[PDB]
């Protein structure tokens, strides 16, 4: 077992393809979203499938998402648990 490989790069032909639909993406339907080829179709929120632009979208972890939903689930205030913690261990 002899690799060197991680990550989204490298597509395998000589062009893009694209992040949505997994199509070879054409220099007529190319549309740069988070540095990454989208379809101006595909380009959509994950979570309405309805059809935005380079500037009502909202990228965080590679998923698209519509101001709305972005700011609903992104934005937020004081809010927190007693989970977090930390403490030593004989080593
Ligand atoms: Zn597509
Ligand atoms: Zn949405």
């Amino acid at each position: 077992g002899s690799s060197g490989s991680s990550g989204m790069k490298f597509q395998a032909p000589a062009r893009e393809t694209c992040v949505e639909c997994q199509k070879t993406v054409y220099p007529m339907e190319r549309l740069l979203a988070n540095q990454q080829v989208f379809h101006i179709s595909c380009f959509r929120c994950s979570y309405c499938n309805n059809k935005l632009s380079l500037g009502t979208y909202a990228s965080l972890h590679g998923r698209i998402y519509c101001k709305p939903h972005f700011n609903q689930l992104f934005k937020s205030k004081g809010n927190y648990d007693e989970g977090f913690g930390s403490g030593p261990s004989s080593g």
